């Protein structure tokens, strides 16, 4: 097992996929402001062409969101934010 | 393991059947909004005669819940909300 | 690894007994509401003739907990809710 | 595995030493109150000479925390309050 | 397993490097208030070339956070709280 994370910004799409009979497991979404807002911040993931909501942030309600969240192929992570960063932290282990 | 989601519309259980030897985990519930809303949206979970409530969201102070839930048979998720659906995920495994 | 809950209704405790070599591991406990109540619901479970307090809920602020509770032994459930169940949910497995 | 849990009264702390190649794991803390009060509840551990706060509680706002700990060696559970027990609960298993 | 914790202050970095094929779980961040604080601390962690954000904790509102964190490989904790400390803690175990 090894340390993983990533650094989502405004209007960006991060792609991750995990090396060929490994996984990313995704532990904690949190965000990183950098304005003060009380947007809703929405997270999303798109697998395979499909795209849920895996949570939704903001700075003064809720500022992070802790996961058991598994993934074997890629994905693209996203969010509706516009004065945050949100960073997600977790591990990289076999399948 | 394999990632694993399903989003749950107003009205309209979602039946799940576990593959054969396999489970079902999972992770995470959260509200996808669809019209800005208070409304208390109650999740249920039915395995074999029984419901059970599984939760209770809403937009503005649960938005989501984090779950260790781990289901081997054929289960159907259902909730009460009308202006939002219920994204799922979580993963599949072994056993 | 099986599904597993049960709903522990008001003024009543609730028996529940893992087989030989069996765990029940309990993952959340939900409010079931029966009338709007601002009530706290202190959930209890009595093993070997200990009870101890495992959380409490309530309709407006707290009304699910997510736990990582195992029980190897025999034990029972209940709460001091008068206008709500509690539903109980999580899984069975080889202890 | 197997069931744990103790009861921590005011001003009590509590020892709580895991059997040999075994380990407790600590999942919940919740406040079993005595008298209504919106006082902290500071919950510390001591580990080899080290006391680390857990956590904070109260009545009002933080009645409980789910926690992924675990002791291998002796421990020393306490907390803060004066209006409340606090109730942890957990598991025995080997650690090996 | 075994017990790990640690303290880290006010503008101080704390480095910790783990045995080589083993890795620190981190369950929990909480508080240590030194005075009464409605400030936001934000938790970092560094490792190698990247720094990511790992909560946000505040007296009032989020005193403590539990997560899933792993680290296989050399780390540093900070935190930008200035009345407070922040005790993380969680375990050691092989990799
Ligand atoms: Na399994």
């Amino acid at each position: 097992m090894e340390f993983w994370g990533v650094a989502v910004t405004p209007k960006n799409a991060t792609k991750v996929t995990p090396e060929e009979d490994s996984l990313v497991h995704i532990s904690q979404a949190s965000l990183d402001c950098t304005v003060k807002s009380g947007e809703s911040v929405v997270l999303s993931v798109t697998v395979g062409g499909a795209k849920l909501v895996i949570g939704t942030l903001s700075q003064d309600k809720f500022p992070q969101i802790s996961f058991d969240l598994v993934f074997d192929k890629e994905f693209e992570l996203s969010h509706s934010g516009t004065k945050a960063n949100v960073h997600f932290i977790g591990y990289k282990s076999p399948n």
